[PDB]
């Protein structure tokens, strides 16, 4: 047999005959891709009269065979094995593809589990948690055949207005790259042909665009992009060995990011040693022509992004085939599509595809994987304030009331399958309201938890509408408490408040929201907020006219029961912000670590009409009971610049209630050659503690995960003093001291670490 | 005589013979300064006691001697000739004191004319007035013995959340960089020994500043850097040889201003030839160490700030004190301190110092400036909205309603001296007494009105509302004026250190608006104001609305001859206006990608364009385009083209209009603005006059920064846009540059030149 087709042959081996026997309109189409439905009959079964026309010289990618199909598990698995066979057996060489599914929030098609979005995964500060989901999502993935998932997202958010915010995991480099590395370690495990390929995104800079409009130019100078922007991708690289990459839409000062190669080669394979594929945004190659006009045809565009390190052309080919054209003209030379070419083929290799590119139909079921959904909306969920209302009795009679009380649609993210496709919107809207059915509501979760309440719905997500304001205040009236759950719709479309391409200027709650929360407030009953979002909203005009908030990133399927566990008491809620609230839009942006000069206004602190400080801060989140920190222990207290410190804290539970607290460490430094943060985050550990329970919670923070860059794009770490605060939020410091480096300053060369190890022993 | 003190002598020979007889000592204190208070007794005259101390070894400035001692003219005068006295007959080499002042808008000490904000003459789009202006400016300077103004101000802001919008040119490098290069010219004017040095502030981005907070960072990337911040600057220092730069008090990226050689050393001095001093803003040497946190003492913020390339420290020497011991410890090179020396003695003897360093007292007294202060003032303001009320009739009954119709502080700028001051009583309280309100103009025009003030600047007290409402009522128009206080001060809602997060009008003045509305009658909205401020909910309630930026002494008049039309407005803006502060930030030359959220095109909850976009401004009369010509039609990369409209005044009044050109590219190498302002002219047209106007467009002044930071000119389509504003387009044409890519090396040009002819018969 070729040697390609040898399994007893290194894959270096098997790469180089398979690239040598292939013509250059096989090397072209293995960069790019066809949609599942364009490879379907009406009835959702392979046609091989399309494939004969789309696959004929085989294909890079297959997208989203199951997510653009509205096909069940079972019968994506088939269409899936039937394009494979196509491609085995009916094309000259048999390559077969890699099919990619989004799967940020769970495999998005018809039968996967909702899991909570990526920003409440974020707030539950369990990395282990998350590549636990992952972990499922992986399997879920491979029962379909499905190879790639495009997630997650590290794009590093502190800009609220972005309809995208919901899908990152927050404002903290530290934070995005530490769930981020986990993210990707469930999906792919250690051999990949077992796991799923894990698609970092959006490289890079994508969350910072003018304004917080989506596409918009993302201008960042060059340290604050390397330690911030870049630094989780750099993480999920060297530490979680990603196997691909996604590039930002945006421009950053002029270059867009799909043509940028000093961005996709030079950092991202020369500096950092990647080795995957980097995948384009949707549609973005062709976008450098219609939409940044820096590429006056499609061909041009193709260069552009080929030369850039852009391997496979998502989601169909559209540009990229005319590389076949652009190398017989004497344009660009056949070598750098070998290249490209070359990565592509090592992965499916990687994948196991050459030897087994099928799966067993009869057990492509996906499991429901609520169990790890529900653990991650119980620790996801924040209480912002608390005057003592919480947790409420259950013999209150309760006044349930605001869109998102009665409506499952709006507990759903940008990403999760039964949102995301309503972008489309007779027949699939019939199968989208059928599946809709099967999400437990808010108001399932109170009537299965006893509870006596009347439900109002009061105002619409959008609109101005306020004619259902008066049934609202006469069910408060006759009430215990209010319970008021507002908040967004989160979708792609006009009628959604947030989710991709739905950015919000002034961060008010949608639509006469605010007001219905103000008037029932009036009646004088107590009352309870429930935003159920995924930005913050500016609170101003509502936090201190209500007894307590929860914020409740979008659930997904587990969202009512967390919910009414945590108005109970029956879970103690443990969730802390892993972004800044804005008091309003106009202090965009406010974010834990700026620097001595930033987060304030000089000289008089404040601005003329608002505190500089959000209304919530970083790592914000109170629990129904309390936690006493002692015992700071620092050693050693001076420590080279390639040294180890072990930071170690008492945690007791004093309060009455068991209850988990994140623990948090925030570093910072002064007297350094540059600016420094006040105080960023370097650590965390959620610590699990029974009433009266007391443990000790251990850091042990390795100089290199300090490294900054200095004067000269150095990165390095300076001898100097170090302040060490250890808390229950950016702002609730409990305890502080410090360490030195003593030393000569350190150039921080090749590998690094980039983590604190955080664990618990007894105290 | 020594050499130095020869003036038949070259000015480099005098530098190097004086540096070669100074002791570290002395070579230390020409960094240093002395605040002119320090230097009086309590009769404001000069105190030999204090200078034998402060004085005895020279000094490089001093501070603000008329600005900071509440003397007037003559005064300060004696002042300063007492103290060169002093350094020329009592210190062993006799060198004299350069003296700075602030002079934004205007000499700011006693017996100067308050000109309007710098946002106000860029409103007016009309350079040479500016010029003119600071050619005023210099002769007041020297009649007191001053040398050097800390102006202008060539921030480019994007974010009028910044309490320092006031003091910009706004928005547009362009205009900017051109506003910037006429007020330099008048300043110092052709020998500096005859002028006063410019002081280009802040060294570079402070307008860009995290959340539009004061001092917070500026993140700026290197190609926006150069292109938006940087320009202005460079043009002033290659076309206008500004004599002197002030640094920035905010980091960008996490270096501070002061503290980086490769901004005011490697681009400054190196790339752009700037042979002048660099002053510190003020205490940012120490600041280094308490603020920034980057210095660990004084002499290590001294050390920071010399290698940076900071030649003399202000306002008082403080950190470079600390040089002599660097010195002598072996820290640093005494070669570096000479090369600042150097710097500071060369302007020194340029400015005839050595020759003649004392002023005529009895020629001391300041003229006033009002007639150029009142054309500033009525070509600056603003109509923003007319649905026709205006010009007004002088027979309707005015309601005259808001706070600053009635208070004349509130129409001074935060560098007007009575208004700065405010961070002897009696001095102040009658000097302010002298100055025109808005209500004297009122009486002064013969109208007949009542006046209820409404409610404050601040606060939330709305008991003044019945009686505004009450005069609306009986009146047949309500002009209601509203705005800010401009200063320094916590009391203050605009002016450096008060930045305002929400663009709301301070305190309830947008409900005093809604509430005079709610009557019926019409309503005349004026803004004095040092920024824009979003006018989303009362833009569809009022008839009318004019911006006058804070326009000083001469704004009373200027106000009441526009609403009456004694004058037509004509001014437009040079910074557009945000919807609400959400959708900051707005500017006219956007990216393709810049200025919508794709793929829907507005937020959610909001437009993504500005209520009024840059260059807007109304008349009382309607301007005809026709006649668009671009000639010729492919030119080379280095070549020229010229763009020529016809404009005619069709309507029935007189009237400037100020034609905008506006450029745009698409597919070069990098992403361009689709357009973006590089040409303008103020035209005068009679009622039915037709005038020719003609902009001379090098390629040079459309170069950009491409993939590799090479400035470059690349073959391919230009967009041309002649209009009323950036969005009134009234004429579009194009032309192709043929030819290789050139890459611009070198002296380069920087603007369109605009000039008017006769229009054919
Ligand atoms: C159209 O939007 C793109 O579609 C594919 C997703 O993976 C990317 O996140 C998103 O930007
Ligand atoms: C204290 O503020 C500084 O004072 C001196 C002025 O020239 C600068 O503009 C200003 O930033």
């Amino acid at each position: 047999m070729e040697l390609y087709r040898d399994p007893s042959q290194p894959i270096e081996v098997r790469v180089r005959d398979l690239l040598s026997r292939m013509t250059l309109e096989e090397k072209v189409a293995q960069l790019g891709s066809v949609w599942g439905y364009e490879l379907i009959d009406e009835r959702g079964k392979f046609s091989r009269e399309k494939a004969k026309e789309l696959l004929k010289n085989g294909i890079g990618q297959i997208t989203r065979p199951g997510g653009s199909t509205n096909l069940e598990p079972q019968e994506a698995a088939e269409l899936v094995n039937e394009i494979q066979r196509f491609l085995v057996e009916e094309t000259r060489l048999g390559i077969p593809a890699m099919i990619h599914e989004e799967c940020l929030t769970g495999y998005m098609g018809l039968g996967g589990t909702n899991f909570p979005q990526a920003i409440a995964m974020a707030s539950t500060w369990d990395p282990d948690l998350i590549e636990k989901m992952t972990t499922a999502v992986r399997e879920d993935m491979r029962k379909i055949g499905a190879h790639q998932g495009l997630a997650p997202v590290l794009d590093v958010a502190r800009d609220p207005r972005w309809g995208r915010t919901e899908e990152t995991f927050g404002e903290s480099p530290y934070l995005v790259a530490r769930m981020g590395v986990s993210y990707v370690k469930g999906l792919q495990g250690e051999d990949i042909k077992k796991g799923v390929v894990a698609t970092v995104k959006h490289f890079a800079g994508y969350s910072a665009s003018e304004g917080g409009k989506n596409w918009a130019p993302t201008n960042i100078p060059e340290r604050e992009f390397k330690e911030v922007f870049l630094f989780p991708f750099e993480a999920a690289v060297k530490e979680a060995n990603v196997l691909s990459v996604m590039n930002s839409y945006s421009e950053i000062d002029g270059v867009p990011c799909a043509a940028n190669r000093k961005l996709l080669t030079d950092i991202l394979r020369k500096d950092w040693g990647f080795e995957g594929i980097v995948v384009s945004d949707y549609f973005a190659v062709k976008v450098l022509e219609d939409y940044h006009r820096i590429a006056r045809d499609k061909s041009e565009a193709a260069r552009l992004a080929l030369e850039a390190g852009i391997d496979v052309e998502l989601p169909k080919t559209e540009c990229y085939q005319y590389l076949k054209d652009l190398v017989e003209k004497g344009i660009i030379s056949e070598a750098l599509i070998d290249e490209a070419v070359t990565r592509v083929l090592r992965l499916k290799f990687m994948l196991g595809l050459f030897e087994n590119p099928y799966v067993e139909v009869e057990k492509a079921k996906i499991e429901s994987h609520r169990d790890i959904a529900l653990e991650i909306a119980r620790k996801s969920i924040i209480l912002l304030k608390n005057d003592g209302i919480l947790p409420l009795q259950k013999n209150k009679k309760v006044a349930l009331i605001g869109p998102n009380a009665g409506e499952v649609r709006n507990l759903l993210g940008d990403y999760m399958y039964l949102a995301h496709i309503r972008a489309l919107l007779e027949r699939l809207k019939k199968s989208i309201e059928e599946h809709m059915k099967s999400i437990p509501s808010v108001l399932d979760a109170f009537k299965e938890e006893g509870i006596e309440f009347e439900y109002a719905k009061g105002c619409e997500v959008t609109g101005e509408d306020r004619s259902g304001f008066e049934e609202a205040i006469e069910i408060a009236k006759k009430s215990d408490v209010a319970i008021v759950v507002v908040g967004d719709k989160s979708g792609l479309t006009l009628d959604c408040t947030t989710g991709e391409s739905r950015d919000m200027a002034n961060l008010k709650l949608p639509g006469v929201q605010e007001e219905l929360v103000l008037e029932v407030a009036k009646t004088g009953k107590p009352v309870v907020l429930v935003l159920i979002t995924g930005r913050p909203y500016s609170l101003k005009n509502v936090v201190d006219k209500v007894n307590a908030i929860l914020q409740v990133w979008l659930p997904g399927e587990a969202g009512g029961r967390a919910i009414v566990d945590i108005i109970y008491g029956k879970v103690n809620p443990s969730g802390k912000l892993p972004i800044s609230f804005p008091r309003s839009a106009g202090q965009i942006p406010v974010f834990h670590y700026v620097k001595p000069s930033g987060g304030r206004s000089h000289w008089h602190g404040d601005y003329v009409d608002e505190s500089t400080k959000p209304l919530f801060p970083f790592g914000h989140g109170l629990s129904y009971t309390k936690f006493e920190y002692s015992n700071l222990r620092i050693e050693p207290k001076e420590v080279p610049p390639a040294g180890e410190v072990v930071i170690k804290v008492d945690v007791e539970n004093i309060g009455d209630r068991d209850g988990d607290e994140v623990v948090q460490l925030y570093i910072g430094r002064e007297f350094a050659s540059v600016t420094r943060p006040v105080k960023e985050l370097k650590g965390f550990k959620r610590v699990s503690l029974k009433a009266k329970e007391k443990k000790t919670v251990v850091f042990r923070l390795h100089m290199d995960v300090l490294a900054y860059y200095n004067r000269d794009m150095k990165l390095v770490v300076e001898p100097g003093e170090f302040k060490v605060m250890v808390g229950s939020s950016s702002e609730d410091i409990r305890l502080t001291g410090s360490f030195s480096v003593v030393g000569e300053k350190r150039e921080v060369v090749g590998m690094r670490k980039f983590f604190t190890e955080a664990c618990e022993e007894a105290a």
